[PDB]
């Protein structure tokens, strides 16, 4: 299911994962950026809880600053008055991820862990104050911007985490990491999004990517590309290649993993017809990009059983009735196979 068009065993990220496996105390950071499959967190959470069992619970990772409508964090619950805005339907000075929250004056936000660890964790926030040297608090402690513009605030706190804002800030993803090291899986999904739609985010987004410290970047798109009947494959392929180059420039030591689009259906009639007219071309394009960019490629369609499988997963309670989105059990099933492949690769090094 997983093809390596690069050299995983000899790569710096692999060497770091192995060190983490031996309990070196580092944090190995997995960042899946994708569409609605990613934004639901069912696929990514399965991946989270499994890889964390295998190599260590490094903490919840990069999570939303607030509740996002139609999207889901499994590993944190939100309680506050911030308002999330997303690039799905809107414009904005978005940091990497397509997500920001206006806090307003007198703003307040608390994130409480669906489980917990209650000891002081490492905390970073993407954040942009209205005014240059402005402040906010985290569990009562004063945390300060330097200059203005988007930046990462580095601090430390225990969960539950309460952020107060006397005057307005915009806040992006927030990083929460166990200081004992281990694995984090971060889910940066936008409902309906395509990979080329990083262009909706701010110009310095690659600078943001560099600040996430991701050691493995998983790109999960293709579904919505496939639903554009007039997509230019040739042109799209370039922008995919160029996006891969940019990732490599900004995170020279990261591994890159491309998840080929799973089978989706235009309609659900008669032995898994009908596929979107352009699905196959997008799938084949993704593999080509993987190979040229020396990336890893996980075939989600093969993982399902190959062509004509969506109706079967549909019949099996693994897919939604729309033939495009999966059920919770469906995502957990698919993520487990990815996990399998990842552990198989590392075991093989």
């Amino acid at each position: 299911l997983l093809t390596d068009y690069g050299n995983a065993s000899a790569s710096p990220w692999m060497k770091k994962l192995q060190s983490v496996a031996q309990g070196s105390g580092e944090t190995f950071r997995i960042l899946q950026i994708g569409d609605s499959h990613t934004a639901g967190d069912f696929f990514t959470d399965s991946l989270r809880k499994r890889l964390q069992k295998t190599w260590g619970d490094g903490g919840i990772g990069w999570v939303y600053p607030a509740n996002v409508k139609g999207q889901r964090m499994a590993a944190v619950r939100h309680n506050g008055n911030w308002q999330s805005l997303t690039s799905r339907n809107n414009t904005g000075d978005f940091p990497l991820g397509g997500i920001l929250a206006h806090t307003g004056s007198g703003g307040s936000m608390t994130l409480t862990a669906s489980d917990g660890i209650a000891s002081k964790q490492r905390v970073s926030l993407f954040a942009k104050p209205l005014l240059a040297e402005q402040t906010l608090t985290v569990n009562g402690n004063t945390v300060s911007a330097n200059g203005g513009g988007w930046q990462v605030l580095d601090t430390g706190a225990a969960l539950p985490l309460t952020i107060h804002t006397e005057m307005p800030w915009d806040i992006g993803f927030i990083n929460i990491e166990n200081p004992a090291g281990g694995i984090t899986v971060s889910a940066m999904g936008i409902n309906g999004a395509q990979l080329t739609q990083w262009s909706k985010w701010r110009a310095d987004r690659m600078n943001d990517l560099a600040q996430t410290g991701a050691d493995l970047v998983i790109l999960s798109y293709g579904t919505n590309e496939a639903f554009n009947n007039n997509i230019d494959i040739a042109d799209t392929e370039q922008k995919w290649l160029d996006t891969v180059r940019q990732i490599r420039d900004s995170l020279p030591a990261a591994g890159i993993l491309i998840i080929g689009a799973p089978e989706s259906l235009k309609n659900t009639l008669g032995v898994c017809g009908t596929r979107p007219v352009r699905l196959t071309e997008v799938q084949q394009m993704q593999r080509r990009v993987a190979r040229q960019g020396q990336t890893m490629f996980w075939s989600w369609q093969n993982a399902m059983g190959g062509i004509c499988s969506m109706k079967n997963w549909l019949n099996q309670g693994w897919a939604a009735k729309d033939g495009v989105h999966f059920s919770a059990k469906g995502y957990r099933r698919a993520a487990e196979m990815l996990a399998d492949s990842l552990e198989e690769l590392v075991r093989s090094a």
